[PDB]
């Protein structure tokens, strides 16, 4: 099917991924060193995650 349309977003999941072939941004570590981390990187990723259940 087709590629896909554009997605200057990251997911939770996303996150700490090793695996990209069709994305403007990256979810990686890396991206941090390098400079190619989605705009709501931090945002999705560095989210409020400890001690809780869920970052509802």
């Amino acid at each position: 099917g087709s590629s896909g349309s554009s997605g200057w977003t990251c997911n939770k999941f996303r996150c700490g991924e090793k695996r990209l072939t069709r994305s403007l941004c990256a979810c990686s570590d890396d991206c941090k060193d390098q400079g190619d981390c989605c705009i709501n990187y931090s945002s999705v990723c560095q989210g409020e995650k400890s001690s809780g259940p869920s970052s509802g």
